[PDB]
């Protein structure tokens, strides 16, 4: 008996009627005193119904362009779900009923059969763009993965970005492609058999191009602010339903398969059903199987248990394995002290900071709470993402740090990809591909130029605001055909063959996970009805025999991969194996 709080008769934005009738325009303001819509360039005075809700509908059909004019000021529309000419221009009318879908014999993917492959969009390809991404598609699916995550879409200002400094959310950014370049790209993944998932940002609005305010200042709260302006206020029903209309978009006209939400704890919300129970319940409605999963650091069961979500990105995995390869300890790295029995110990609570004192200066406070409600699967892990690449000063890789052999970088992706949390993958990881991943932006006038004086502060560090930043982060395809970057791929492919063939790997409890360590070498197993796998990981410096591992069972017999191809059960320095 939940009811949606929308209704496409009252949907605000520009929305085609029925029968060829043209299009029903609707904003709400605050404020204005007089409001008009310009379509095709001709002004008409729009009809007041109360409530600071306007109404016009036109004759005029999908491919319209228009803006909104309040008190005489041409103003875009923040529902516009198309921006031709960038996020200060015309929005264009667009009719999703007109795109053909194939996919009707898709019907989503669960968690616990997600491995994700986070795409960029503008960097994936030399075209950078959604028609030139499908083409990658057979590629993916032969590699292994089955769930692409793609980094925001929507529009920002700038002809390249990472994404979050998206303003106008409703609207696809127009360098990669137009409406139907994206369907077409969903429809061509869905008829591969994999799940597309789409990166939005619901805890603030990019510096150019957000124009709510213009209409009612009350969208936005200055009780707390966001990294760009106010903050976003979720006690006002219509900027919750700016989101939930959003997400309900995104899934049902695009046909993605979930959302991963940016940055939830700046989502902030004292009513009394939270912001994120209430996505959940209008993404539920739309009666699909789609997925929606937190960015969340706080270490929060409840986000999963009484959010409703289906599951957490958790960085402690992340920085426990970098910390362990690297020894570094700037920032929240000194959170960790890596290691086998420190990761051992990581994998066994799923998140190690479970109520502790949290260390780390500037920061200090008890971090986390218990992990035992969660299952293996509503933990995402990774060694490698957009964030824990390009929030370095050079945008450099885990295997280009210093002190990171190749052999160890294939060790960690044995351990992540034989356990039975959600894995993700960054584009181009799976080749240890020679190119960084850097930040880049493309703003205009003084706040481009105060955004290169930020990155140069903050930590020769590359301009973000410089072509050559973006081109330099550009994935080189042809490298992944030779050499070391070949041999990665082969172990990357053998991982996920591995992953989804071998019967007791397809363990998604933790009941049946156990870790622990002998000196320097980590090991997991896994027992269930369909037998025991153990995957040993050499973190030291030395070769170690398999037969002289200590541990509280007798090993399996069996050597299933070993991350450097060798016939006996030893391990050199960073090797893993695995054993059945
Ligand atoms: O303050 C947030 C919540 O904290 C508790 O819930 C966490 O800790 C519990 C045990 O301390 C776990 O059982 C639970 O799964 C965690 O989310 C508290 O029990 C909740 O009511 C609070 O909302
Ligand atoms: O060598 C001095 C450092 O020794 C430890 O750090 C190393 O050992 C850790 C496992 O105990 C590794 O995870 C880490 O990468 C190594 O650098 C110690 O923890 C550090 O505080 C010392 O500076
Ligand atoms: O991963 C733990 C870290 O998450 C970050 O994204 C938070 O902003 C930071 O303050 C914290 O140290
Ligand atoms: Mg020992």
């Amino acid at each position: 008996s939940f009811q949606t709080q929308h209704d496409p008769r009252t949907r605000l934005g520009a929305t085609p009627l029925p029968g060829g009738a043209g299009t029903r325009f609707r904003l709400w303001t605050s404020t204005a005193r007089t409001v008009a819509v310009r379509v095709n360039g001709t002004e008409h005075v729009m009809t007041s119904l109360g409530g600071g809700i306007y109404e016009l509908e036109l004759p005029v059909g999908p491919g319209a362009r228009y803006l909104f004019v309040l008190d005489g000021v041409p103003t875009p529309d923040p529902y516009a779900r198309f921006l031709p000419d960038g996020v200060h221009g015309e929005a264009e009318v667009v009719d999703f009923g007109t795109f053909d879908w194939t996919d009707a014999d898709w019907h989503g993917i669960k968690l616990a059969d997600c491995v994700f492959y986070e795409v960029h969009v503008g960097t994936f390809t030399p075209e950078g763009t959604y028609r030139a991404a499908a083409e990658k598609l057979p590629y993916l699916k032969e590699l292994g993965v089955t769930a692409i995550q793609v980094m925001p879409l929507a529009a920002f200002d700038g002809q390249r970005g990472w994404g979050y400094d998206g303003a106008a959310f409703y609207a696809p950014y127009a360098p990669y492609g137009r409406p139907e370049d994206l369907m077409a790209l969903v429809d061509a993944a869905h008829r591969l058999g994999l799940g597309v998932f789409l990166d939005v940002v619901y805890n603030h609005f990019g510096p150019s191009g957000n124009y709510l305010s213009s209409y009612a200042p009350s969208y936005f709260t200055d009780r707390f602010s966001s990294a760009w302006g106010m903050g976003l206020d979720y006690a006002e029903p219509h900027m919750r339903r700016y989101v939930t209309g959003n997400a309900r978009m995104w899934l049902r006209d695009y046909h993605f398969d979930g959302l991963r939400l940016d940055a939830t704890p700046y989502m902030t919300d004292d009513s009394e059903t939270h912001i994120l129970t209430e996505l959940a319940q209008e993404i539920h409605e739309l009666g699909g199987t789609h997925l929606l999963l937190a960015e969340d650091h706080r270490n929060l069961p409840d986000l999963v248990t009484v959010n409703h979500l289906d599951g957490i990105w958790t960085d402690d995995f992340h920085h426990e394995t970098r910390v362990t390869l690297t020894g570094e300890q700037e920032g929240y790295y000194a959170g960790y002290r890596g290691g086998a029995e420190a990761l051992a110990y990581t994998i066994r609570r799923g998140w190690r900071y479970e109520g502790q004192f949290w260390a780390v200066k500037g920061e200090e406070h008890e971090r986390g709470h218990p992990s035992d409600a969660l299952e293996a699967p509503n933990f995402v892990y990774c060694i490698q993402n957009h964030d824990q690449i390009g929030n370095r000063p050079l945008g450099e890789r885990l295997h280009q740090s210093d002190g990171v052999t190749l052999h160890e970088y294939r060790g960690a992706a044995a351990l992540l990809l034989t356990l039975p949390m959600t894995p993700l993958l960054f584009q181009g990881q799976e080749w240890a591909a020679s190119t960084p991943f850097q930040f880049f932006s493309d703003h205009a006038g003084e706040l481009g130029q105060a955004v290169s004086e930020g990155r140069k502060k903050e930590f020769d560090v590359p301009d973000p605001q410089a072509e050559q930043t973006f081109l330099n982060s550009k994935l080189n395809w042809a490298e992944r055909e030779g050499g070391e970057h070949a041999r990665t791929l082969r172990l990357y492919r053998d991982l996920l063959r591995l992953r989804r063939e071998d019967p007791v790997l397809h363990n998604r409890q933790r009941e049946n996970l156990t870790t622990g360590h002998d000196g320097d070498v980590l090991w997991v197993r896994t027992v269930t009805g369909a037998g025991e796998r153990v995957l040993l990981w050499n973190l030291g410096q030395d070769t170690r025999a398999v037969a002289e591992v200590k541990l509280p069972f007798t090993v399996p017999r069996r050597l299933l991969l070993h991350t450097e191809g060798r016939e006996d059960l030893t391990l050199g320095a960073g090797e893993a194996v695995l054993v059945g």
